[PDB]
């Protein structure tokens, strides 16, 4: 049910600070080289009045380069498919909450995003877009209540130098019964490629892969 390349399309909406937006993208992977790639488009909202870069990791671990020797709770959960909840607390106390379901359609994930973002502080570099980009990042998984968790200690790299600390803690649900896993790592790196003035469109990358 996997297949070696796959399509990706989703709707994401939200608000940051109570203020609205969509956006919308169509995309494609290798799930099982751990690579993705995707266009975005804002609907409704822009120009985006925020770092985009608060957006992209909520733009699928099924792009993740899992070994034999680990459990792949998110392969195994197709076709049915899996949904997840994360927060993402920064540490000005901006708290971004946002979830993902995710099905399947012949060859292409679908994706119904929502995404929330509250006390981000107006001189902060959220509002006056000051972040540059997401480091790489290792993201801890390990099961609890039968469901998966993720936590990742992630930093954005700040126009005048330095970083802004972000830590992510996700939850994964597979529609279906699943093996879990053990404790294991997932290396992320994340990275705009290209983009227009106001970020209008966006073209991301990400690449993934397991280990423990
Ligand atoms: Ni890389
Ligand atoms: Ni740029």
């Amino acid at each position: 049910v996997i297949k070696p390349d796959m399509k990706i399309k989703l709707r994401m909406e939200g608000a940051v600070n109570g203020h609205p937006f969509a956006i919308e993208g169509v995309g494609l992977g290798k799930p099982f080289e751990g690579k993705q790639s995707m266009d975005l488009k804002v609907k409704e909202g822009g120009p985006l009045p925020f770092a985009y870069d608060i957006l992209t990791t909520v733009f699928n671990r099924v792009f993740a380069k899992y070994p034999e020797n680990i459990v792949d709770y998110f392969k195994q959960s197709f076709p049915e498919g899996y949904s997840w909840e994360r927060s993402m607390n920064y540490e000005d106390g901006g708290i971004c909450n946002a979830t993902n379901d995710i099905t399947l359609d012949g060859d292409c994930y679908i994706y119904e995003i929502r995404f929330d973002g509250v006390n981000f502080p107006a001189n902060g570099p959220v509002m006056q877009k000051r972040t540059v980009k997401w480091e790489p990042s290792t993201e801890k998984l390990y099961v609890r209540d039968g469901v998966l968790k993720g936590d990742v200690n992630m930093a954005l790299s700040l126009e005048g130098g330095g970083h802004y600390r972000c830590d992510f803690k996700t939850t994964y649900k597979a529609k279906k019964v699943v093996q879990l896993p053990d404790y294991h790592f997932v290396d992320h790196h994340i990275e705009i490629k290209s983009h227009d003035k106001d970020y209008s469109n966006v073209n991301l990358h990400e690449h993934a892969e397991a280990h423990s």
